[PDB]
């Protein structure tokens, strides 16, 4: 099964930099959101949870077709809260309808890292919407009650390595979890991508919690949490050593993760080799907007 990427027609940089500044305009005025954390984490989880369905095995889910547009997808337990990111996007889908269901998502989160003050992520144009029947079934995102090993079987279904998911899951810095959405409550407020999951992971002191939902979370008296899945990655020693790296090296913990954010959201994607090369978006402060 093969998604060859195809560019809406006649669209360049330019274009695309219209519809980032939108969102990243947005992003600026609607600060409310979730007691004042803003739109960002939302945008970044949503890119990430289109992405996440991808099998590589035979290139059903990923990004390509915007499937999340379906009920059977948007309705997905696990992705209780989304609907908050997908109400964001439409003013934007409207005034620019010609940008495809695929590009929009996961450009949204590139927009939501970069002016987060994030790494630069390159982007590339032109997932195609496809049919209702090409929306994958639920079940495909992860368990956060799991260990390193469920955590580590999970991401080879996405053709991620141990490096690859350390640095995904160090967008854990943003944003919150939320009792009604996911089971979990708690986890601060932050909209800065910084490299403070893998700091908070080594330097707080974890008590092992039941939450008001009756699952175990791991809370720390500064108010941070981390999932069980989270708490995984400094009890697998393999894990343990890439998160002491990137809690020591901003810049490296930046790049990889900008690596391997590109290849989640472009995962099941055959670009022709004429495609345009990928665009690094200005953010609104590099362009004085
Ligand atoms: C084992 C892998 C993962 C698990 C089990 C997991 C699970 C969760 C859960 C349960 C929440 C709370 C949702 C809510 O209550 O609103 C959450 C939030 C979040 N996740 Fe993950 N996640 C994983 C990987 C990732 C990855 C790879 C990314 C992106 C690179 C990501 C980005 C986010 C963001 C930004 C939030 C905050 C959302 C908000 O503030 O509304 N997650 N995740």
């Amino acid at each position: 099964l093969v998604h060859v990427a195809s560019v809406e027609k006649g669209r360049s940089y330019e274009d695309f930099q219209k519809v980032y500044n939108a969102i990243a305009l947005k992003l600026r005025e609607d600060d409310e959101y979730d007691n004042y954390i803003g739109y960002g984490p939302v945008l970044v989880r949503l890119a990430w949870h289109i992405s996440g369905t991808w099998d590589k095995h035979d290139n059903t889910g990923g990004s390509y077709g915007g499937t999340y547009r379906f009920k059977k997808e948007f309705n997905d337990p696990s992705n209780a809260g989304l609907q908050n990111g997908f109400k964001f996007l439409e003013p934007i889908h409207k005034e620019f309808p010609w940008i495809s269901s695929g590009d929009l998502f996961s450009l949204g989160g590139v927009t939501a890292v970069q002016e987060m003050q994030g790494p630069k992520i390159p982007w590339r144009c032109g997932r195609v919407d496809t049919p209702e029947d090409t929306t994958p079934d639920n079940g495909r995102l992860p368990d956060a009650d799991k260990d390193a090993g469920y955590v580590r079987t999970f991401f080879q279904r996405l053709n991620m390595n141990d490096r690859e998911v350390v640095a995904l899951m160090g967008a854990h810095a943003l944003g919150k979890t939320h009792l009604k959405n996911s089971g979990y409550e708690g986890g601060g407020a932050n909209n800065v991508f910084t490299n403070e999951f893998y700091l908070n992971l080594l330097n707080e002191d974890w008590k092992l919690e039941k939450n008001d939902a009756n699952n175990e979370q791991w809370d720390s008296k500064s108010g941070y949490m981390m999932l069980p899945t989270d708490y995984s990655l400094i009890q697998d020693p393999k894990y343990l050593s890439i998160v002491k790296e990137y809690a020591n090296d901003q810049d490296k913990f930046f790049k990889d993760f900008s690596k391997a954010f590109e290849k989640l959201l472009e995962n099941g994607i055959t670009f022709p080799k004429d495609a345009p090369s990928p665009f690094i978006f200005k953010t609104l402060e590099e362009q004085g907007l």
